[PDB]
């Protein structure tokens, strides 16, 4: 009961953060009809959460060293929970944007602390391997459950969708309070100048990329804000040389296999993210499943995901992370090839759509556990904070970049086969077929990106003694 | 009875040529101890067969049009059978070289004609699908049976190994005489200037490539002969513009998928050849099975490959050659990866060495049949000759090129890990472990080359209606 309560509590913010984003996307069309925030306001509710979430993420890495990881985890979750109630009673667009900003601040604090608590709470060995599986397990549970909740009670009101976080957030605070322990160690003074410039450098960049498409890539505020991001980054690196308790220990990233590992998670996160966004759109638009049915149809992915995670936790103590990552992805690679050839519109569910999802889930489950363990290997307690924060930022940063490339490819080929850009409800059924074939073509591009992750994963070179088996 | 006799006869030259090369390699050390031909003559017996086999191969493609494909097939096999007898009674090195030169001429005349007999003898449909499987099936039978025969009857005398072809060559000539019919079509005038220049260019290129390492890549005769190869190649292309019944119809290779299909077989042949050469050396050297035991241990490969060929012949009428080539090699890609991680010295036979061979054999069998049917698709009867000759030449040319790259990578990592260049019998057992891991490393490079074949195979685009299903 004690070990079970601890692993569930540590992975709580992965459940909440992934579930909230999926619900917010689902309920966007109605928030127009009620608030009338217009097409401009459509993207501010999304970008507001991402503006502070990425900006303050590297500040939240070092906030557990100077104050405490258990306190930091609880405070971040509590602020996230409170902000969800305020977002559910937003009067107009203005109230909603402040609400989404505060959720990003709370998530920026608790997300890095959750992955740091995995390394510092469970000693290397079977304990850390079981905890790693649960931490990655609940990220998929929240994603699928966000569809089901986002598709089930959407029909009544979008305000009840943001209140579902409140019961869940309260349970994670209670579990973390009575299951986690405060470490009795002296605090480290926070790096003021290093922490400030990192927030300014990151926040300005996120703002510039988000507003760029709205005003154009050469509007003047797009590259004008990029100038501030560049100037802040240059000043951050210079002061970082003579920094005490540094925010980003550049020296810890050398020519060894830490860069290879951290290069994989950035590009792997892009493949995982773009595969999730494209598949959801295809099932909703082409196959006409709807939000509720799509969420219930992805339940087998979670069960398949769990089987891969559970098997990998046992095998990680006998096989190096190199073979397990390759072995798991080989199953995933076959699943995407099958879908790229035999996934037209109107196919049945059980034979065609279930098996590739089940096979792909086991492959992903096998590869995530070795990669997470090697990302937190050979670090310690005085540098686990920033290293865990860097891991989550690269995973999230690689999402939008790879997906941006993929979506451009899908759009281009839809016009090539003969099609239109715009809402799917006004297509001629000859223009809908072109969109279908475009999505499967873009799945080959995702396969090419996955292959590059594999060759870069051949250079890891960690033994099962270092990542696990201690 | 008439059908089985016809398919066996057409593939007879594939069994003989593949069997002869394997037997010739096995018996080279003993030919040294008897004839005392020195190391220089050791390689001349091999190059003599290839010098005329590759030099005259393109000539034989158009020889069946002006003489007849049945008469051309009997003449080539007959000359091959006679020369094997002359090779078995060679008293000095001169007699052996002229004997090996004659065998290449016989193989050059019959090898292109055998593949052209597949397209002309059997109508497009299930009959041609079954004939193609048998044609590919007994190319593999000769290789494994060459090990068994060469490794068995070479503790008595190496001369007897060359007489084993005589019974087989006689049987194929009888079957071809009583099972094939001579087409009644008017003969075509041979392209005199085009044929002589094509022969001179191909022989000179082989000569310079073979003699280069002996005399050095800049000896004076190496690049001296390469000068003649370039001059003959240029003149061949110019005169082919105004050539009637061209030896190489360049216009038949446009931007369509004929180039993609013919580029796949070039590099696919290289992957197959280097995979066969390296696996044989590893089994004999690292594992120490010997030639006889190695041949008996590769019997499951032929059985496994027969299943792949038999299954693929049925499926080729419903699925395009694109998916079958990708589907078959996906099994082969996994087999190479498993052998690249769990294949050290001292492992048993049935658990570790049998299964990857069986899985790889089925994958190879699945992809061979679709590639062969698309290489002889949509040509006719007045150009099937030269097109079949080009298909075999690219397959044979790709072997040495890819294997040269692989063997260079093997040698470099042997020295890097700590190793010695020389015979394997003078090794320290610490120098022998380095050679073990060099071979396992090179298997990753063969898998990387296979991936390139796959992406290049995604551009084929043939439908099952064209290659088969008639
Ligand atoms: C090289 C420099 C590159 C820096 C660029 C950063 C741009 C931020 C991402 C783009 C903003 C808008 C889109 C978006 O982000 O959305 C995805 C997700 C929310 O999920 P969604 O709501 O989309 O739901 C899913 C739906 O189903 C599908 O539509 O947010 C994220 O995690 C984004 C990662 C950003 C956080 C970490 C890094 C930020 C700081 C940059 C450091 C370098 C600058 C330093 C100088
Ligand atoms: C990385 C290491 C970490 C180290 C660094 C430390 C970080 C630790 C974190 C670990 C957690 C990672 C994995 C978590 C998984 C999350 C994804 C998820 O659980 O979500 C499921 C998704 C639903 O997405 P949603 O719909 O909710 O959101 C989209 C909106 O709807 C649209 O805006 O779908 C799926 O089940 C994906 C199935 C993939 C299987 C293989 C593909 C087979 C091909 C079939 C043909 C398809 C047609 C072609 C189409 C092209
Ligand atoms: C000294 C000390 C080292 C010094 C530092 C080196 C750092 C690395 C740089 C090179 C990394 C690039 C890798 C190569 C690449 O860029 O290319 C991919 C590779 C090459 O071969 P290709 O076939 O691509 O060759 C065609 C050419 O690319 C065209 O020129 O591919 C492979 O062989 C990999 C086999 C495994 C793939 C199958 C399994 C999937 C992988 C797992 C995914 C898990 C997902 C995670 C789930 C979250
Ligand atoms: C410019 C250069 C021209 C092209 C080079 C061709 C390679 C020659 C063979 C080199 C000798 C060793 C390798 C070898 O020969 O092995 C393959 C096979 C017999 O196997 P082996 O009996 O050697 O045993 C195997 C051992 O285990 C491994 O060494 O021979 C062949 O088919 C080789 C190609 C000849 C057929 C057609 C292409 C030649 C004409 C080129 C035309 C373009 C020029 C234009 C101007
Ligand atoms: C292409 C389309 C055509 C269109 C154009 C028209 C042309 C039509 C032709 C069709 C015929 C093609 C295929 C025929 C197959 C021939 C090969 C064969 O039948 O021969 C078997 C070979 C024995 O070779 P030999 O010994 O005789 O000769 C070597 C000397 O001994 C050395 O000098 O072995 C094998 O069974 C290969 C097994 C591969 C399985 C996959 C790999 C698994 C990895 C396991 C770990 C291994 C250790 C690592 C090691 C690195
Ligand atoms: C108008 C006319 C049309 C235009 C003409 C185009 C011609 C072809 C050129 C491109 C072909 C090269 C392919 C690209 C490549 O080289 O790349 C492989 C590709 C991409 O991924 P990469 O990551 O490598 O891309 C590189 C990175 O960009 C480096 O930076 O991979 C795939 O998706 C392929 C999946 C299939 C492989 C698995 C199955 C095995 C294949 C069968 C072999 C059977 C053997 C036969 C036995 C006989
Ligand atoms: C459907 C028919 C016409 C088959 C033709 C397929 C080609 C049009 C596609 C198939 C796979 C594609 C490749 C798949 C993956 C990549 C990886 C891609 O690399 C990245 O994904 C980097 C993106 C990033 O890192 O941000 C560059 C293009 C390339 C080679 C693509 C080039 C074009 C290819 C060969
Ligand atoms: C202990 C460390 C050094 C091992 C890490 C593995 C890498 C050193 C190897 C693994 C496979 C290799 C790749 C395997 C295959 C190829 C194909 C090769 O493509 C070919 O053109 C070869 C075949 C041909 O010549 O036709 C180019 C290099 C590359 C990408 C190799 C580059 C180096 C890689 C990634």
């Amino acid at each position: 009961r004690s070990f079970i309560a601890a692993v569930i509590a540590i992975g709580g913010m992965q459940l909440l953060a992934t579930m909230d984003s999926t619900v917010a996307i689902v309920a966007l069309p109605k928030i127009q009809n009620e608030l009338s925030l217009s097409d401009a306001g459509r993207s501010w509710v999304i970008t507001a959460y991402v503006l502070t979430f990425g900006g303050l993420m590297l500040l939240g890495g070092r906030l557990g060293d100077t104050i405490g990881r258990k306190r930091t985890f609880i405070v971040g979750v509590a602020l996230f929970t409170i902000s969800s109630v305020l977002c559910a009673v937003a009067w107009d667009e203005a109230t909603l944007v402040i609400a989404r900003l505060s959720q990003g601040v709370g998530s920026a604090i608790a997300s890095p602390t959750g992955l740091a608590l995995v390394a510092t709470t469970f000693r290397k060995g079977p304990a850390r391997n079981a905890a790693t599986a649960v931490f990655a397990a609940m990220t998929a549970i929240g994603s699928v459950m966000g569809l089901v909740v986002g598709g089930a009670l959407t029909e009544v009101s979008w305000r009840w969708a943001f209140l579902v976080n409140v019961p869940i957030g309260l349970v994670m605070i209670y579990l973390a309070r009575t299951a986690l322990r405060e470490t009795n160690k002296e605090r480290m003074k926070l790096d003021a100048t290093g922490a400030i410039l990192a927030t300014l450098a990151c926040t300005a960049a996120v703002f510039a990329f988000s507003i760029g498409p709205e005003k154009g890539w050469m509007s003047g505020i797009t590259i004008g804000s990029g100038l501030v991001a560049l100037a802040a980054a240059v000043a951050f690196v210079i002061v970082e040389r003579t920094a005490e308790n540094p925010v980003v220990p550049f020296h810890l990233f050398r020519d060894r296999n830490r860069l290879v590992t951290f290069s994989a998670i950035l590009l792997a996160g892009g493949v995982m993210f773009s595969l999730t966004v494209c598949i959801g759109l295809y099932v909703q638009d082409i196959l006409g499943y709807s939000a509720l049915r799509a969420g219930v149809g992805f339940i087998p992915f979670v069960i398949a995901m769990g089987i891969g995670l559970g098997v990998s936790s046992q095998l990680v103590s006998r096989f190096s992370p190199r073979v397990l990552t390759i072995g798991g992805g080989y199953l995933l690679f076959g699943a995407m090839l099958y879908g790229s050839f035999f996934m037209h519109r109107g196919v049945p569910y059980f034979p065609n759509l279930v098996m590739p999802i089940v096979v792909g889930g086991i492959g992903i489950g096998m590869a995530v556990v070795p990669l997470t363990l090697s990302a937190i290997a050979g670090v310690g307690f005085d540098q686990i904070g920033p290293v865990s924060a860097i891991a989550l930022m690269l995973q999230s940063l690689g999402g939008p970049l790879v997906l941006a490339v993929i979506q451009a490819v899908i759009t281009s080929r839809t016009l090539y086969l003969g099609g239109t850009t715009g809402p799917v409800k006004f297509m001629n059924d000859v223009q809908l077929a072109a969109l279908d074939h475009a999505y499967t073509y873009g799945l080959l591009w995702v396969a090419g990106a996955a292959i590059i992750v594999g060759g870069m994963a051949l250079f890891i070179g960690y033994t099962p003694q270092q990542v696990a088996h201690a």
